[PDB]
């Protein structure tokens, strides 16, 4: 199909994320690359307005996955792709238990051959020394199961999953995920079955950069579905 084709090399990705937590205003700038070949995705990330007044890896989910490996045989069942070149809003709420909530609104989509997402954020209820607020998360991240269902009155699709955040201290911060994408354009778009997204991550920082920035190498596989 259209959107397909569009991920059959390497495509360059930019991310712009504007973002208010608890009247914390801060931006955000990301470039790297995807190959959905492969699943993989390398991004590197930079505070343009100072210090990022929360943890990075509490903004991984918010900063394209239409970079997913499909399966040949899972091909049906890819609405993120299937949205390009034209692209798809994705809205999410990210309640992290005990503290406050991020509700996001992102638009995906080509921009000439580059891949282009952009957020707005905003954070309420946050406790001022929460492990958000306070700093308190490790900079790592741990794989996770995001399962897809479609939607089908928006045209679209929703998924609902659990992230859980390293704290200093040994514990784990859940942030619990709702999420909604929409098409933004008019061609045909797929309506998937039931299935799963398979992801792992890998945070580094760049020992050049002085600017508050994250590199993040991922990988996503689309699964649950036998052939
Ligand atoms: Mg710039
Ligand atoms: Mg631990």
């Amino acid at each position: 199909s259209k959107g397909e084709e569009l991920f059959t090399g390497v495509v360059p990705i930019l991310v712009e994320l504007d973002g208010d937590v608890n009247g914390h205003k801060f931006s955000v700038s990301g470039e790297g690359e995807g190959d959905a070949t492969y699943g993989k995705l390398t991004l590197k990330f930079i505070c343009t307005t100072g210090k990022l007044p929360v943890p990075w890896p509490t903004l991984v989910t918010t900063f394209v996955q239409c970079f997913s490996r499909y399966p040949d045989h899972m091909k049906r069942h890819d609405f993120f792709k299937s949205a390009m070149p034209e692209g798809y809003v994705q809205e999410r709420t990210i309640s992290f238990k005990d503290d406050g909530n991020y509700k996001t609104r992102a638009e995906v989509k080509f921009e000439g051959d580059t891949l282009v997402n952009r957020i707005e954020l905003k954070g309420i209820d946050f406790k001022e020394d929460g492990n958000i607020l306070g700093h308190k998360l490790e900079y790592n991240y741990n794989s996770h199961n995001v399962y897809i269902t479609a939607d089908k009155q928006k045209n679209g699709i929703k998924a609902n999953f659990k992230i859980r955040h390293n704290i200093e201290d040994g514990s784990v911060q859940l942030a619990d995920h709702y999420q909604q994408n929409t098409p933004i354009g008019d061609g045909p778009v797929l309506l998937p079955d039931n299935h799963y997204l398979s992801i792992q991550s890998a945070l580094s920082k760049d020992p050049n950069e002085k600017r508050d920035h994250m590199v993040l190498l991922q990988f996503v596989t689309a699964a649950g579905i036998t052939h």
